[PDB]
Formats: C-alpha cells, sequence, structure tokens
C-alpha cells in the first residue's frame, strides 16, 4: 500500500491503443491492478498485458464490445471474479467517422452514440452498486474537446461527446455526497490511430499525399500549441483524478488540450 | 410586412406546450407552419385553427418523429401542402425521471432517439433544400438540462447536451451560407412535461399538495421563483428566425429565470 | 404601437459604432433614447438627427464614462430632460493591443476602468430607480473575449470577462423583480476599434493589403467569414429589452458568427 | 528526486488558508517555496517551520500585492534568496458582500485591484525569465465564482471572472514555450475568508446558531454538502505544475463538490 492507488481494481474499455492503453499503464504506474478491453481474442498489439504489467500489479485482458450490453456486463463480472470489485471505472473506448451532416450514415451516427455515450451508461449503471456499497469510487469518462464545442464534419461524434458530459454530471450529483465522483477528461488531440487514419485521409485528398503538410494543417487548425497532447498526459489526468486530493472534484471536465477551449 | 411573412416552418411536436407556443409565435410573426405530433387527432382539437388565426397557411401533420420515415413523410407532406420548408423547430421531446444504477435501458434509449437523433435526421432532410435556397433556420429546443447536470434525468441531460454539441456543427458546416442552426434553452415551463413530475413530488413528499410541490420543484433550481412561458420560448425562437440573427450561429439563447448564472 | 414606445434609454458611448447601431435599433422601437461620447461636439455631427429621424425624443451628453460623477451627471441628466432611465446599455469601451509583458500599466488600469467599473458605476446609481418603478433592462456590451481568450489582450479579455460575472450576479440580485441584466457578446464588427487594429496588422504583415489584412483577421477567429453588423448587436439589444425576454437573466447573446461554437 | 524538485515557487498571501495549503503541498512535492502577507511579523508564527518540514528552502517575505513596487521587491527578493521563479501561485485575495445597490467604491476597486490587477503585474514580472528559462508554471487561484455569479458578491465574480479571462490570454501567449498559466476554481473551503460570511448569516439569520448557518451556508450552493479542503487545493497546484500537465494551458480546474456542474 505504498504508491497512491495501492489495491485499487481498474477497469479500461477500449485499452488495446491509443489513450486507453496509455491510462491503462499510468494507473498500473501508480499501483492499480488493471483489466484490459477490446473486441479481439487477440488484440493487433500482442505486448498490451506484458507492458501494463511491467509496474508490478495485477493485469488481465478481457475481449468485450462495449456496445453489446451483455458484453459490458460479462466484462465487470470477469473483474469480479478475477481481481475483485470495480473501483475505477475508465469509459474510453470510442470511434470517429467523419462526414458533413447531409451524407452522414445513419448506421454510422448510431454507432458512435451507442458505443461514445450509452456504453459508458451501461457500463456505470453496473458498477455503481458496487461502489455505493464499499463507499469508494471512480468513474473517469474520456469526453473530448468535441464534448465542449463543435468541429466541422464531426456531428454524431460532437453529439455523444457532449451527451458524455452531461451524463458525467448527473452521475456526480447522484453520488455528490458519497465517495463515488464522476468526471470527464477532454483531451485535444493525441497521435493515435483514431488521428492518424484521419491525417491520411486529408493527405491524400488535399495535400498530394504529403502527411507532414496534412498533419501539421490538422493540428493547427485547432491546437494553438502546435503539438499533440500525449497518452501519457491524459494517463496522467485519470491518475489525478483516481487519487485522494480528488475527493471533491465532482461532474467536472480536466481539459488536457494545448490552448483549444482557451480561444 | 410581417418579419417571417412567407417563410414555411415545421415544428416538431406541436400539438401541446412549447411546441404550439412556438408555432403560435411562428405564425403571428407571419410564417405558414405545419403542426405536428403523434396522433391522428391531437387531444387538442383546435390547434390548427388557434394557430390558423393568424392569417397565415396552417396544416397538422401525425408523424412519429422518432421513425426516420416518418421524419421525411412530415418533410415531404410540408413540401406539397406549402412549399421548401425553409424554418426547422426541432422540439418534439420526452422525459424520465430515476436515479442512474435503476434507469430502464428502453427508456435511455427513447429519450436518445426523440431528444436527440431525431433532431439529425430531420436536420439532415431539409438541409439539401436549404442550401439549394440559400436561407434557412434550425432552431433546436434543448434545455438548461443540455448545459448543466440535474439529478435523476440523466438520459435527458445527455441528450440534451448532445443536442446543443450537434447544433455547433451544423451551424459552422453552414457558417459561409444563409443557414444558421441554433438552440434555445428554456428553463423550467409549466407544461405536461413538468406537471406529471410535480405530481409524482407532491405525491411523495406534500400529500398531494400541488401549490407547494410546484414552488419547491421551482425555486430548486430557478432563482425567478417563477416559470418561463411558452409565449416566451415562442419569442426567442422569432427572433433566432429574424434577419437580426443572420450571423447568430451555433449559439444558445437561454431563457431561464436565472438558473445558469448562478 | 411599437414595442419600446416611451421608455427612455441610455447609451453610453453612442457617438460611434455599436453604441449608435444599438441607440438606432432602440429608437426605430419605440424608445426616447440619450447618446453619449466624451465631447461637447462629437466627431459625428448628425447623431442626435439620425437617431430622431424615427420620431422619439433624442437627447446627446458629454461625459467621461470612467469618471463615477460624470456616469452620475449623465444620470441626472436624463432624469431631467426625458424621464426616469428604464433602460441602461452600458457599450462605451476600448482596446489595447499588446503582449502581456510589455502591457502597459496606465493602459491596463484604463480598460479595467472603462470597460469594466463603469458598468458597476451606471449600474449602482440607475438601480434605486428601477427597482422604485418595478422595471428595468441593463444590458452590457461584452465580447466574445469575455468568453474565451485572445492573444495580446489581457485586459481586455479581463475586462469582458469581469463584466460577464458582474451581469450575472445584477440578474441574480433582481431575479424575482422586473428588472433583468444580462450581456450581449458580439464577434468582430466593423468600427472604428476593430479597422485600426486591422491598419496595424496590415502594416506588419501584408505590406499595407487591407484586403489581404481584413480576410485573415476576420477569417482567423470567425467561421462566417464575414462581419457582424452593428444592426444586428441593435437587434439584440431590442429582444433583451422587449417583453419576451421578461424571463431572461443573467445570460449572454452571443452574435459572432460561430466563434464561440468551435 | 520528487516531482518538483529543484523549481523555486511563489505563493502569495500563503500566511493563512488556501495560500499556506498549496505551499505545503508544493513544498511535500519537492518545491523551494517563498512566502507572502502583509505583516512583518505574520498572525502564524510558524509557517515558515511549517513549510521546512518537507526538507526544501522555504522564505517569507512582507509586500502588499496591491502595490505593484511591492510585487517586484518579492519577485526580486525570490531571485536573490533562492533564484529565478519558476512557479508563480497568484492566491492573494479579499471578499466583501454587499448588494450592488450600496456596495462601497472603495471596496470594489480593492477588490479588482487585488483578485485580478495583482495577478497581472506579477505575471507581467515573472514572464521574462521564464521565457529565457524555457519553463514556467503560473497557476491563478478563481474561485467558482468566477464561472458563474452569487447574490451580494459583484466585485468578487467580476474579479475572478476577470481573472479567468486573463488565465486564457497569458496561455495563449506562451502556448508554443513550456510555460503554461491556468486557474484552479475551488468550491467553499472552510478559511477565515468564509468564516466570516457564515458568522454574519448565523448572527442575521440562525440566532447566532453557527452549525445550523454552516450547513445553510454550504447546502445551498455546494451539492456534496461538505467543504472543500486547503490540501486538495494544493494538490490540484501540485498536478498543474507537474509535467503531466505540460500540456494543459488556459483551463480551469474545478474543486468545488459539483457546485458547477449543476
Ligand atoms: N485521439 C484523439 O485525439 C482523441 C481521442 N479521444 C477519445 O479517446 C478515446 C480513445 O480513442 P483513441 O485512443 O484516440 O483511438 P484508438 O482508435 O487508438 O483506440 C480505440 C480503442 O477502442 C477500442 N474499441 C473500439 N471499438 C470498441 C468496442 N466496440 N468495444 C470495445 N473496445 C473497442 C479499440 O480496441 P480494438 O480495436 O482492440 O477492439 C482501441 O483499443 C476515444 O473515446 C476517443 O473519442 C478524445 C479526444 C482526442
Ligand atoms: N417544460 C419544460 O420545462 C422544458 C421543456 N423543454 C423541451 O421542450 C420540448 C417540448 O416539451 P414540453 O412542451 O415541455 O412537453 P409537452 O409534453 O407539453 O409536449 C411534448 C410534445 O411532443 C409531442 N410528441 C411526443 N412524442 C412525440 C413523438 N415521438 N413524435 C412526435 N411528436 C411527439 C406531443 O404531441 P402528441 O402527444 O400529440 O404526439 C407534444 O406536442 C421538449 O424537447 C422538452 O425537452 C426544455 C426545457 C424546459
Ligand atoms: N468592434 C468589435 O468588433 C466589437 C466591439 N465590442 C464592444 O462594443 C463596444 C463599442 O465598441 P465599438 O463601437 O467597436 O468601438 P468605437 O471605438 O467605434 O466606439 C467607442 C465609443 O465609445 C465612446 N467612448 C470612448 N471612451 C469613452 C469614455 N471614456 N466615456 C464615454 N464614451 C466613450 C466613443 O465616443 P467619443 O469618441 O465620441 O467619446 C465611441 O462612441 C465596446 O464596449 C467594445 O468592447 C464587442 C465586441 C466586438
Ligand atoms: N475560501 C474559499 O472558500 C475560497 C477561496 N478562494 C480564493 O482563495 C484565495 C485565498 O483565500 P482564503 O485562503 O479563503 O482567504 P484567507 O483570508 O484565509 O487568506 C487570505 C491570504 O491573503 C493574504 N493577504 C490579504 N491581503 C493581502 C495583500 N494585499 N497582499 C498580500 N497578501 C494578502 C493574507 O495574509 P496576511 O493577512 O498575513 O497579509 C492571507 O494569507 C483568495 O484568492 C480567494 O478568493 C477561492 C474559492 C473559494
Amino acid at each position: 500500500e505504498k504508491r497512491v492507488l495501492s489495491g485499487r481494481v481498474a477497469v479500461v474499455t477500449g485499452s488495446t491503443s491509443g489513450i486507453g492503453l496509455g491510462i491503462a499503464m499510468r494507473l498500473a504506474m501508480a499501483g492499480a491492478d488493471v483489466v484490459l478491453n477490446g473486441r479481439r481474442q487477440s488484440p493487433e498489439d500482442s505486448a498490451i498485458v506484458e507492458k501494463v504489467a511491467a509496474y508490478g500489479t495485477r493485469v488481465r485482458y478481457f475481449a468485450a464490445n462495449m456496445k453489446d450490453r451483455a458484453q459490458v456486463e460479462a466484462l465487470i463480472k470477469f473483474t469480479e471474479k478475477e481481481l475483485g470489485a470495480v473501483e475505477i471505472l475508465v469509459n474510453n473506448a470510442g470511434i470517429q467517422h467523419v462526414s458533413p451532416v447531409e451524407t452522414f450514415p445513419s448506421d454510422k451516427w448510431d454507432e458512435i452514440i451507442a458505443l461514445n455515450l450509452t456504453s459508458a451508461f451501461h457500463a456505470t449503471q453496473l458498477c455503481l452498486p458496487s461502489m455505493r456499497q464499499r463507499g469508494w469510487g471512480r468513474i473517469i469518462n474520456i469526453a473530448s474537446v468535441q464534448g465542449l464545442v463543435g468541429s466541422m464534419n464531426k456531428s454524431a461524434y460532437c453529439a455523444a461527446k457532449h451527451g458524455l458530459i452531461g451524463f458525467t454530471k448527473v452521475v456526480a450529483l447522484e453520488t455528490a455526497t458519497t465517495g463515488i465522483t464522476c468526471n470527464a477528461i477532454c483531451p485535444g488531440y493525441v497521435y493515435t490511430p483514431l488521428v492518424e487514419e484521419q491525417i491520411k485521409a486529408v493527405a491524400e485528398a488535399k495535400y498530394g499525399g504529403d502527411m507532414e503538410a496534412a498533419t501539421q494543417a490538422f493540428l493547427c487548425e485547432k491546437q494553438p500549441a502546435k503539438a499533440f497532447v500525449t497518452v501519457e498526459q491524459v494517463g496522467d489526468a485519470a491518475v489525478f483524478l483516481a487519487s485522494p486530493g480528488a475527493d471533491m472534484i465532482r461532474g467536472t471536465t480536466i481539459t488536457v488540450d494545448g490552448g483549444w477551449v482557451a480561444q
């Protein structure tokens, strides 16, 4: 019980890649046991368990599609069996689809709402009773600057992320007199596959295949620091929210965005 | 000579409450109006007559906004009867009060479907004509609950926050055009949606006393200690639809007696 | 007849720009108007005639809003000439562009004094009469720079943020009365305050090319790629002063071409 | 080996309350610390000893932050005793509760001077060294009152709103450097600044009952029904000063028991 989160059991959805893996790493570094998650029996990154287990805590991986409420429940029940009560829930799994509103596919709209907002509701609902019984909990929702402002061609995603922030506030208010907090982190751009795919698409469509020009234009359109936020930095924000100094941080956004929301 | 003369408006869920008040004010300002609700015969049998009193063309079309095909049928009906949809007011909406832990899955899905996704469907279906004609207004009826949270309203706060985010994106995609998209955020307004909540509170806490329950409900959130009216929400819709609001884009007009100010 | 018929309005700094545009729209809506600037002889010698074209009573009073005693003289003049101040528009404001490191101390103080503290002085002096009469409108001309920051505008963003916080408190202190207080937050409007900035940018970056400098200046911040007009800011003031805004309290009306939405 | 080892911090108004809590947390995290208040002999004779318990270099310098020449003296004292100022915490602040109508002109000016303008003076004096060194933290202690309004706190809400606006500008002017600027927004914390307000309420409304007044004061605004602690604010400052916060720029860290969430 030396490190700040020693003994706490965390679940990070969509932690085979990107921000989720970064968060899982930082939580383990801080002493938490961690359950990793994605859709596949074999993640594309075969080393994720080894990477997170390097910090001396207990780690598991469980394949579950967060768009299926029964699989969300399976992920929580597996954690309870393997490691113990879920004490830190990080709702992170998420997808993007870029399109003008007029031609935004109906199925893509529904999919983004299902994963990026409703899945967080399902998991939070499943975890809250145990947290209430134990008198402690953290629900950390990975929103976006796109939950606070709009961007062109991201209608479904901005809607889901705004919704996720509204959901965050309600959960925090319903738990405000308890040792359970609920907060959201709002990253600006982070160089993960979700962003790389977008930059590749505009590089081909607009910049003659020049990935450096496309990266600079994509980043600097929105982010005054003219640099990406890192997955380690988002993880550090998750560790902060999970720590005792954040016992009275409730229903808020921690924006880690290079200045995007400031202007 | 009226400020919206000749404009064709569609107001979803306009058989009752705020939607009907908006329709009334739009017609007072000279717009033709298509009213809408789920029923072949709305409960209020005089809604067409009440809105038609201001000398504009009025229609009613029954369509459930949770069904994309019926949203499309509403838009096509308007195009056929009155002409292109120029003012779209996404207003139909529902509430369900429950703690998060026991919030029914189907009730969450229903609230997201109507209070957020149906606005996406109707906006998607109306924007092409608006772009072709170079003018439009999309007015989304959000809530103070789209800006802050309240206990036992997780789905509704989520949907209304999401509706405001959607508003911003549509406004930005149209920012260099004659189309604007904005949201109105009312505080509490005394409609059946709120009356049913006050009844539940009166029965649980105040021995059925609606006078007492209404004041307790209102004063928990609304520093003016008075309700916002359907006419006031309609006046905000007229303002957003008028030429003075050509450069109001992607914003919230909050009409809430001070709720968000504190 | 007209919505503000007979109401007595004071618009500070209404010899130019947004203030004159607000005064014009308030007069068009039927209000009597007191115009105000620093000079006995405003640069624009025609302001009283331009505002008086709408058939209401118009006056001019020279007073520097940075001096509480001259604020009081303006209110007293209005009370003697036209009657009690019913609509107060706190609009006079200045700008100074500089990095924080070299921002002159006296310029910081001057911006705080005019763009924030003068609104407190005028509001304090007008509220007793509004309370005695059971009605009032205080309309504070803020900025998008009261909601977000921009480089090289530390004092102005501070003052305008402060003005928005002040607006909320005044609104909460009057929430159960017939007095409201709100702010309007324009984006860029083509006034001398902005033209001077565009001139500086042109010389620093665009070799004196006003057109190039004007498109760069706008499109850095304002997605509509067009200026907001003084008439549009005036129409927002009329809306806030009307009966449909009786329950709009402590809020911002953002008229900005999409700036705050992204 | 601790996360802020070797960094030199200055915390203004750190003889009491939140400022002392921040100083303690920064030192626990490895920072050298300069404490500050108005008095040659602070009321708490032990502040230096308490902060120095964590094995870092600690100093105290008496200076009134409303006087730009004394802000400069504090910075120059720090440079001489400990080295370049790397972490600046603008914390010193005062409160005055009064309705707007009777708010004393002098108390308004005093609150603006200390709660807003002093942060500008100290920031302006510290930035040049931070830019040369390529690293810095400016942490401004705002309030939930910088994000929303409360009755009878016009000057304070204005100043704290302005401080948040200033924070954004400084962060944008430094966004491509190793300097960040951010604000912490606490809800109610049980310091003398709050205890004096509760005593006023108790004597005015609860017949001297401090326990009743405390619960009413707290529960009107703060859904957690508990006070935030000076240690928690300090932990937020340590987080902002840490490497994980290198890309947190121009934002608010709100530590308020849910106040802004509703
Ligand atoms: N990158 C950025 O700039 C920003 C990202 N965010 C948010 O960060 C979060 C992570 O995104 P990021 O790391 O960027 O994107 P990545 O695509 O790198 O990671 C996405 C993660 O989600 C998992 N995943 C996808 N669909 C499902 C599903 N249906 N069920 C379970 N797991 C799933 C993937 O795992 P697998 O493929 O193994 O199933 C992967 O682990 C998202 O919520 C995103 O909105 C917020 C702000 C900025
Ligand atoms: N009342 C308040 O305090 C506030 C309300 N709002 C918003 O105002 C909007 C109107 O609500 P309000 O007037 O209060 O509530 P009402 O219940 O009074 O009106 C709801 C309207 O929606 C219609 N409706 C319901 N479901 C559907 C559907 N699936 N398809 C089409 N029409 C439908 C009803 O018509 P029928 O029954 O005839 O089908 C009725 O006309 C909602 O979006 C609500 O969220 C926002 C802030 C405050
Ligand atoms: N232009 C823009 O893009 C935006 C402007 N604003 C705000 O709009 C308001 C008006 O600015 P705008 O019209 O652009 O600026 P202008 O410079 O065009 O007008 C400024 C007005 O203030 C008057 N004035 C200046 N100092 C004083 C003083 N001490 N006492 C009394 N009157 C004074 C001037 O009158 P005289 O010289 O005759 O004394 C003039 O009428 C300001 O508060 C500004 O911050 C907000 C958002 C955008
Ligand atoms: N307490 C709360 O609930 C909240 C407080 N805050 C903010 O926290 C900060 C500290 O507040 P809090 O700790 O509560 O108040 P305290 O009154 O407990 O402490 C105030 C500190 O400021 C010092 N001080 C006062 N005037 C000056 C001056 N002119 N120059 C230098 N130092 C001065 C005092 O030291 P000395 O008397 O020795 O000079 C004391 O150290 C303030 O900015 C306040 O607005 C924000 C949110 C909530």
